[PDB]
RNA sequence: UUUUUUUUUUUUUUUUUUUUUUUUUUCUCCUCUUUUUUUUUUUU
């Protein structure tokens, strides 16, 4: 009830998504999940293998932002 | 040696109809105390 209270109060919404709102989704099934169309891959500059990249990251960072690479 | 007569289950059927959830009261009402109101910053 409080964080019920806290949420209403401060103007914030719990209200998950509607079908035309949810549906307009990047497919990421497992029949076919994602990976990249090559005239993009064309159009980029791929670093995967020439160069190191990882991330210090707190505790529960199920969504990291931060990277870099010297 | 004991003849003859004294009715019985109401008659009738071939009449028209153009509405509509509910329904009808109760008054004015003393919010107690460190504050201006804090604020960059970075890790989600």
């Amino acid at each position: 009830g409080e964080i019920a209270t806290i949420l209403v109060e401060n103007s914030i919404s719990v209200i998950p998504f509607s079908e035309a709102q949810m549906c307009e989704m990047p497919v990421n099934t497992p029949e076919s999940p994602w990976k990249v169309s090559p005239e993009e891959e064309q159009k980029r500059k791929d670093l995967r293998k020439s160069h190191l990249v990882f991330s210090i990251d707190p505790k529960g960072c199920e969504d990291v932002n931060d990277t870099l690479s010297v």
